[PDB]
């Protein structure tokens, strides 16, 4: 167990029972051995704080790189040396949104079933994570997909939507196999964007999350598509720890959650927080 000193608060939050901490505890294994896949914009894999573990391998949208930087902000909480959660892990991005941010339903189906079978052909000995930060109407085919993935081997995290509502009407957060994530701030309060209700399985940090951004910078944005990677790269960590099975690892997350310390939960909607048991 080593401890990142002055860390970005989602990172000592996950590694602490408590709010107070300046610090990220973990375990040193960090991820390594483990994969992640990032379906977003695209990820800045020439950031120097990848070191290199990161690569953008596919892209469904106009162009091939992320151009815009929410992608690689999400790479970067995944698994940045000095913002990410599995500091070991290897990265890989796929594009299934412009550089604006939008993208078809077509093309998102299609980057997630490209996650099921790029994966096999990969080195990942503790496993595969696939981190969905994207999250619009009710969408069967899009759940479908999800499901798919989630079947197939990968554990996969996605948003719970940033509508304040019960993310019930979102996908592919309404996907009942999928680990659905909803947002909190450093403070203990639900995210105020964060969607909520009986589908979202585990809480995490959303609110002011600092990490990568292209052009070799940083970045401090909120979303429930922020919180997403805090939980994406706590699987990879954890499967790099003590193992773990991708349909057993969100109730594992759960499991292991710190228990009633978020406001705003109403009843019906779990009131768990991400907690890497490092402390």
């Amino acid at each position: 167990i080593t401890q990142q000193q002055g860390a970005t608060w989602g990172l000592t939050r996950i590694s602490h029972r408590a709010r107070g901490s300046t610090a990220y505890a973990y375990d040193t294994s960090a991820g390594a051995g483990a994969c992640v896949y990032v379906i977003d914009t695209g990820v800045e894999d020439t950031h120097p704080d990848f070191e290199g573990r990161a690569k953008q391998i596919k892209s469904y949208a106009s162009t091939a790189r992320d151009g815009h930087g929410h992608g690689t902000h999400c790479a970067g909480t995944i698994g940045s040396k000095t913002w990410g959660v599995a500091k070991k892990v290897s990265i890989f991005g796929v594009k299934v949104l412009d550089d604006s941010g939008s993208g078809s339903l077509s093309n998102i189906i299609a980057g997630m079933d490209f996650v099921a079978s790029d994966r096999q052909s990969r080195n990942c000995p503790r496993r595969t994570v696939a981190s969905m930060s994207l999250g619009g109407g009710y969408s069967a085919a899009l759940n479908q997909a999800a499901a798919r993935l989630q079947s197939s081997g990968v554990f996969v995290a996605v948003a719970a939507g940033n509508d304040n509502r019960d993310a019930a009407n979102t996908s592919p957060a309404s996907e009942p196999t999928v680990c659905t994530v909803g947002a909190t701030d450093s403070n203990d309060v639900r995210s105020t964007f964060s969607n909520y209700g009986r589908v979202v399985d585990i809480f995490a940090p959303g609110t002011s999350i600092t990490s990568t951004w292209i052009g070799g910078r940083t970045n401090t944005i909120s979303g429930t598509s922020m919180a997403t990677p805090h939980i994406a790269g706590l699987a990879a960590y954890l499967f790099g720890l003590e193992g773990g099975s991708a349909g057993a690892m969100c109730g594992r997350i759960q499991t292991l959650s710190t228990k009633n310390v978020l406001t705003s939960i109403p009843s019906g909607t779990v009131n768990y927080l991400a907690f890497n048991g490092a402390t």
